[PDB]
């Protein structure tokens, strides 16, 4: 009665309530308190601290910087591999994750805000289906490098499965005689919604 | 002066017996009273599990497309997961439409899906480029043709969006030869109809 | 003698009205509300492309650039489109201000998704406040003209400074088509919005 409110705030007098105005396809109500209806989540290496990947059960590595960028349900993964070893034939790279919280268990990922600091936030957001009973590969063009110097162009698979209640992400890079130096990227979706 | 404190972002001006959100501006924003970001991320796609039968030309070849349409800022990041049961030889043709005033796909069912998982009513405008009409974006992508997880061809796919008859085509040429047309692909491009 | 919808909340023990929302999507910066993972775009205008030389060869070429900052990720997207056949490698190179971000090479705004101007200066598309050690790589892409396809083949990226500056320096490799090809890639940036 004795106080107005400047939009986005609104007050009723007929219930002698103060609101927040908002709109419903932007942001919502979450446990009674305030959230994006689309919020983007990042699931990353941390900065400078990249992941030991193994090749198989082979006595072969690479180190792998992660991210996986979580908009409205798409997924989008991107991976930046380089090996030391000129490797093999195909060479086989394996990240898995814990089928229920989404925790890399291969290495150490974070979720990171825009203002550089990880979040307490449970990474469930890079998993597709909360079933167990996903299908989803693909292949995707790459190009093998060394010291900024071109060496082949090539192909790279990629596979998402579950096995034993653990989400898996399988890289199958197809390279001859260069080593594994590459960057590639995919989309995928996640039934699971963030609440 | 007031019986009541306000804590950040809320603010009481004592001038005026005012209370007010204090935001910031470039992050979000206040759209006919309601608050509202800068730059929403929308997504209009097929629904889970719910794949897009698109025909080659007039041929009696099918595929089968989940797709992805992003907006970010005035961006629109589009992605295409088709795969089909065929094997075609030489260029096949794919096409989308949609609706150049509403931007609803008119080929097959596709909808607007929040993070939450669920379905938002906003009319699919943001995916359109150019308000009216007068668009000539084309391109390539590079692609793998494959099957069952079995590497087929290093290949091709162009794109290109056009406008014809009011409507919004986006229209994919792969150039396959003997395997079947499944491949991921993606492209971006721009939406100059702003979400305000 | 009045009460508060959620999200809005009041604390009869400080006599205090709040509002509540969840920290890893929304936040308090200097007292304003914000959000966590705020999507930035730093990108070239609509229809305005910029020019860019091929080293010092009097070929050029209009870009179209994005470069979508999204957590501490920047996706970088050009699309390129040249008059002249070049022929060998073919040097594209963007210079951006290394303390604020600023093209320097040509004009660039923060746009939002309304289409307006964002009044915010584009550091958030720098990598490694003090240069490091990332982001030089390969893309393949596909040189065309006329919707008709042209060539195969590959571009290089590389991120780097030199005299306080961010360059960000394409090398496509061409063989007698013209430059006209899209590509993008992701980089990180250690610089927080905040
Ligand atoms: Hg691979
Ligand atoms: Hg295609
Ligand atoms: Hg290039």
């Amino acid at each position: 009665a004795s106080f107005f409110t400047a939009a986005p705030l609104s007050y009723n007098t007929g219930n002698s309530t103060i609101s927040l105005d908002y709109r419903s396809p932007q942001l919502r109500v979450s446990g009674g308190a305030l959230a994006l209806t689309s919020p983007v989540f990042v699931y990353q290496t941390p900065f400078n601290t990249p992941m030991r990947l193994r090749n198989g059960t082979y006595n072969e590595y690479a180190d792998a910087h992660i991210q996986m960028v979580r908009f409205g349900t798409t997924v989008l993964f991107n991976i930046d591999v380089t090996g030391e070893t000129n490797a093999t034939g195909t060479q086989t790279w394996e990240l898995q994750f814990d089928g229920t919280l989404g925790s890399c268990l291969t290495g150490r990922m974070q979720v990171m805000g825009g203002t550089g600091e990880e979040l307490d936030v449970t990474p469930t957001f890079i998993l597709p289906t909360s079933d167990k009973s996903v299908y989803k590969q693909g292949f995707m063009p790459i190009v093998c490098s060394e010291n900024g110097e071109f060496k082949q162009s090539t192909y790279c698979s990629y596979a998402l499965t579950y096995r034993l209640g653990n989400f898996y992400i399988t890289l199958k890079s197809t390279t001859s005689g260069c080593k594994p130096i590459f960057q590639m990227s995919f989309m995928y979706e996640s039934q699971i919604g963030i609440v």
